[PDB]
């Protein structure tokens, strides 16, 4: 009662999923009802009661109903499969309903998956309701209709989900999605003006995509030099009237990738093509207002669902940091897959580090080209350097938590500002083609760019990682919930060892460690990675190795 | 404000010897007058005042007398030469007098050192008193009070009094002073009463015995052969009665110089071995006065152990602090004394040197296993032994590290059957090394393997232990620093090269600046490079990491 209070608070604050204390769940039970007061306790409380099969349920329902209001994130656990019960899911949905729309968007990528979880009966009921002779799905529709950008992402997520059938229960989940998608569209058609308007916009978007897909297929079909493929791409765009849509100009359409931006046309002349063998295209665009141009990318080869989830994760983590009042200048570009084997990727001006290095031997020469200050730490303006150290820190930390693999100098990008970002996300959760990842992913060039291990800045960088680590850990709970829901995603790296995937993210979190311990541990990974990269730190270890041999 | 004290709590509690305090002196001044919070505060207050005014001294003196009484260790700082004042030295001695003999003997090696610093006019005056200030009178008086103290005091003086006759400048001047002190002490004992005369007779015997022992060692070295033939000769000489002014096979009992508490009779000639080391020390057994419990010691003819005794004093003290703390690592801090230089004894703790252990069983585990086997125990080894070894290991790297002992190799570490490990033979201190190199931390692959590789409850446990050990020693810094200050003119070789740097060097290794969290991080880092360079697998892992990037 007196000191055990503290053991409760540590249990409520700390774990996202627990084996422990099933007898102590009964102990939570004893002090539960009285210490109903605070929300996170509620979710843990809901966990134990259900375990005892029958009368517990009725007693817990009242308990829940009276309980201090469950936070939005805790709700993400309830849509998840682990809780089956029908009423609790309703309450979890009530909780989402309380959340504003932006939160809804990120969560939404997860909630679409989250549909896979019951009840099938609900969907069939609604289907029969649209034509004759959970609460959640209906909720998603209603709110999906309420906001147009929201409607767009919803739609696209559904179309990818339905697209193909191939191992056994994937077919049944698919069948469920198709009906939900069809309902959604039918409600738009039955709709008051704004819905009808959003719908026509979706058909507009649909049409546009397929006509561009046909164009791309035609560009791929011709054998080619790299250059002739870009030229053919360019001429094809300019040939208005050999496609149902004419690409040099058409009706203002809201961009699928970024719905709040309308586009009229592409500019053929400006379109350039990317070096990677599966060849991504950059198209310049024209927008409804002040003829602003949008640059985006269209990739025809493979599945962006992975790339996009990882960006959702980054986007989320940046938002959390800034909410913790930390901004490391991460660049989380939007990514959408239209369908498997094609999507758009927001383009942000960048030079691939390898290209920076090819173009200029040193990274600093590069920055000094764009921003010079005479007293500035190195030829550069102080702010550019500072922002570069910051970007690195966030990115190593996230890469670490995400076990992003395959990183190399073509993968890291640099801007004139100094933000550093990562580009390609084929390898996730420790997957790597190479045999042994470094724990942390660092380039000799990047480290020399911080002024080396023996540098003032380099220290600031290290400092930043640690703190980023500590903060990200605090909001462990959201990320884990999202990943729990992303088990059946169809991201390849999740698909190989799905059950295990979430544990892998949590292992990077080292949530078991107290904070001093965590920092030390991360200190370790930096040390090894950095010694590995540096030519002199290795030479030194060698001389130390020598020592004992005589 | 209220913070005034907070800036002050940091000044009184944190630095052991500061150049730093400059302006601070005046603010301390304003506040000391109403409150003398602590014993520790007095050392701090004292630093600023004495030279500057003849009058200042009078105001400070009344402050000091009514001031809360200083802790003994802090007094050592006072005797250190910097404070010139006749009145403060008297104060320091008054504090020492209150301190119990055992603490007093521990420190004494330094006090013998302190004499040079205390003003000579006082010593000549005391001399005048006998044949035809306070500290010297105090050492002689207390020395007479306790026999062991007398014995240690005598030996320390003899070594310093015994001349090189290759004296330059003030060393020429100091010898006469030490010689005078010894002469005075010897005259007080002869003159003194029943008990003092008793001490004098015992010392006469100790002196007579050594010279006779030494004649024998010189005869043995002169004789030609490999180690075994020389040992055979040594054995014969002991047993030859009355070839010497003493009969080694039996004698009148003499208080052992290494432990005054136990007399010996006879050596046992056959029970004597010789060591692998360069100027092979004998071991002897002895008999002793009771139930013939043997004792053994070493006797080393080759070099001056003044330095070895200082290092062991350090370890003896540190162990004491930790046991005080209730952190007990199974440290072995064997008694050395020097004799008058180029002889000494060392207490013998029965141990096998690691190199020996590696040759006799394949590796350390095999060896503990042979002496202490428990099927269920960690490595089939009784739990206790592993634990004593983890701890012995931690205690030693940390202590070795603070003291910058160098030139460690397999001949240099040893084990016990209980598990403990220790070091030995420290010719190199404060980072003198024959090799151009660190490791910053001295570990052997063999020992890491002994802990069952990098991940083990045990290795991790070893690491855990080092940090706790590091923090406690950090806490008790002042005492160590004060003893080194007193050893500036020590005539210990490692100290000599730059006498001033020596105090700075331990202070620096000590790492006092950093917050504990940073101190632990700092220590963790050193262990990590030391361990990677010592494990072959770790180096391969780093190569894989360097190659990731190419
Ligand atoms: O195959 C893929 C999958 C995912 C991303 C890309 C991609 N994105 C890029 N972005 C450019 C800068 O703005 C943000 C996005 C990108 O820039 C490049 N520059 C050179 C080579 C390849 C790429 C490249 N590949 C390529
Ligand atoms: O040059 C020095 C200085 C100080 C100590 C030694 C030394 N001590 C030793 N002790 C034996 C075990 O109990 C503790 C004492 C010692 O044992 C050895 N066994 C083999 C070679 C050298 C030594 C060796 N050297 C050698």
């Amino acid at each position: 009662a007196s000191i055990r209070d503290q053991l409760h608070t540590i249990v409520y604050r700390y774990p996202p999923t627990y084996v422990l204390s099933s007898e102590e769940q009964d102990l939570v039970w004893k002090f539960r009802f009285y210490l109903s007061s605070h929300k996170k306790a509620l979710t843990k409380f809901l966990k134990c009661i259900n375990w005892k099969l029958e009368d517990e349920v009725t007693q817990a329902l009242w308990m829940l109903a009276n309980w201090a209001p469950m936070d939005v994130e805790d709700a993400l656990e309830l849509l998840s499969p682990t809780f089956t019960h029908p009423q609790v899911r309703k309450y979890a949905v009530s909780r989402l309903a309380q959340a504003p729309d932006e939160d809804l968007l990120l969560y939404l990528l997860q909630l679409v998956q989250a549909l896979k979880y019951e009840d099938p009966r609900h969907i069939v009921h609604l289907h029969g309701c649209i034509f004759p002779e959970a609460n959640l799905c209906t909720f998603l529709i209603q709110r999906a209709c309420t906001n147009a950008t929201l409607a767009n992402y919803f739609y696209w997520y559904l179309s990818i989900e339905v697209e193909e059938v191939e191992r056994k229960q994937d077919e049944r989940a698919h069948d469920m999605y198709a009906m939900v998608l069809k309902m959604f569209l039918k409600v738009l058609e039955n709709g008051n003006f704004n819905l009808r308007g959003i719908f026509y916009n979706l058909r507009k978007q649909r049409r546009f995509i397929d006509e561009l897909v046909k164009l791309v297929k035609l560009v791929a079909k011709e054998p080619g030099n790299r250059n002739k493929k870009t030229e053919k791409f360019q001429k094809l765009l300019a040939e208005q009237d050999m496609f149902k849509v004419n690409f040099t100009n058409f009706e203002p359409i809201p961009f699928p990738l970024d719905p709040e931006i309308y586009i009229t046309k592409i500019v053929p002349m400006r379109t350039s093509l990317f070096k990677s063998a599966l060849m991504p295209a950059k198209l310049t665009f024209v927008t409804s207002i002040a003829h602003h141009e949008y640059a985006a990318i269209f990739k025809h080869g493979d599945d962006l669902r992975q790339d996009q989830l990882i960006l959702q994760m980054i986007t989320l983590m940046d938002k959390l940091l800034r909410r913790e009042n930390l901004d490391l200048k991460l660049t989380p570009y939007k990514v959408l897959a239209t369908s498997s084997k094609h999507g758009f990727l927001q383009y942000v001006d960048s030079c691939t580090v390898a290209e920076v290095l090819a173009r200029e031997g040193n990274i600093h020469n590069f920055f000094r080209k764009h921003h010079p200050c005479d007293n500035g730490p190195y030829g550069i303006s102080a702010e550019v350097m500072d922002t570069y150290i910051k970007s690195c820190a966030g990115y190593c930390v996230i890469t670490y938590l995400l076990g992003v693999g395959d990183r190399h100098l073509d993968n890291l990008l640099l801007t004139t500002n100094g933000k550093l970002f990562h580009i390609d996300f084929g390898y996730i959760l420790g997957r790597d083609p190479k045999p042994m990842p470094p724990p942390m992913k660092l380039s000799k060039e990047m480290v020399e760019a911080m002024g080396g291990i023996s540098s003032e800045h380099h220290h600031e960088f290290r400092k930043q990682c640690y703190t980023a680590y500590l903060h990200l850990r605090r909001h462990a709970n959201v990320m884990l919930n999202l990943f729990s829901l992303m088990v059946d995603a169809t991201v390849p790296d999740i698909a190989l060892e799905p059950d295990k995937a979430v544990k892998k993210v949590e292992e990077n979190l080292q949530l078991g460690l107290t904070d001093e311990e965590a920092v030390q541990h991360l200190q370790s990974l930096l040390d090894v990675s950095i010694t590995a990269v540096m030519p002199a730190l290795v030479e030194q270890i060698h001389r130390f190795t020598q020592y004992w041999r005589k």
